[PDB]
């Protein structure tokens, strides 16, 4: 039972922990506010920027090309959302990576500079399949609990992909068809675990 399934199984426990961080739990249940959502999206712009440099490098190397669809790119969409949420472009010169984000960005830059395809695919799975798959729930809760304008929720929209359910199915088939060795597969799986570890610390730092 192939890679897509093994990824899901392998990270299922971490995914469930992710739903329950104090920050995310509090956010989704209405206990926070648009300001806290904006702080999250600012950190996310930082790590999606880094992620997408690593994706560009890996795609250019010819690994997992069809998986690494540039239509998934989130950083510029995020910046447009952040221009709406903050009311201006002034965030870019005020924002600072949290310590958790420094660690995560450093890993992403390591993957980039090593052109580590298997490692990159792990982080691509955790970031993009998560959004493609469940981001709509988060966006609905930001609208319903805090009145965020959907124009500021572009991050969750995948402009340019129509049929998201089919896209998800195809994304999994690409994972299943990747040519990996036993060593590349274990590295990818470990990395997907580490990805959830990084995300957990980002949320913890947001919650402080
Ligand atoms: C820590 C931030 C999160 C990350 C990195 C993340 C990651 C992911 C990933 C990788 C998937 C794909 C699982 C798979 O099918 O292989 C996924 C799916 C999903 N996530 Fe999240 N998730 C996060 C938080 C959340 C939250 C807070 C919710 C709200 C309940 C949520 C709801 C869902 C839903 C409904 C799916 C679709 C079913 C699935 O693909 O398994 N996620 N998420």
């Amino acid at each position: 039972a192939g890679l897509a399934v093994e990824l899901k199984q392998s990270t299922a426990q971490a995914h469930e922990k992710a739903e329950h961080s104090t920050f995310m739990s509090d956010l989704l249940k209405g206990r926070l506010g648009v300001a806290e959502f904006t702080r999250l999206q600012e950190q996310a712009w930082l790590f999606y920027t880094a992620l997408e440099q690593a994706v560009d490098a890996v795609r250019a190397s010819g690994f997992a090309e069809s998986l690494l669809d540039p239509a998934l790119n989130r950083a510029e969409v995020l910046a447009r959302d952040l221009d709406k949420l903050n009311g201006s472009s002034e965030w870019r010169s005020r924002i600072t990576a949290s310590p958790a984000v420094i660690d995560y960005v450093n890993r992403l830059e390591e993957i980039r500079d090593n052109v580590d395809g298997p490692a990159l695919v792990a982080h691509h799975y955790v970031r993009y399949l998560g959004n493609l798959s469940g981001g709509q729930v988060i966006a609905r809760m930001m609208q319903r609990h805090y009145g965020v304008d959907p124009e500021a929720l572009g991050f969750y929209h995948f402009e340019g992909i129509a049929k998201l359910k089919v896209y998800k199915d195809e994304y999994r088939e690409k994972l299943n068809n990747l040519e990996l060795s036993d060593e590349q597969r274990e590295h990818l799986l470990k990395e997907a675990t580490d990805a959830f570890v990084f995300n957990h610390q980002v949320f913890a730092d947001l919650g402080k």
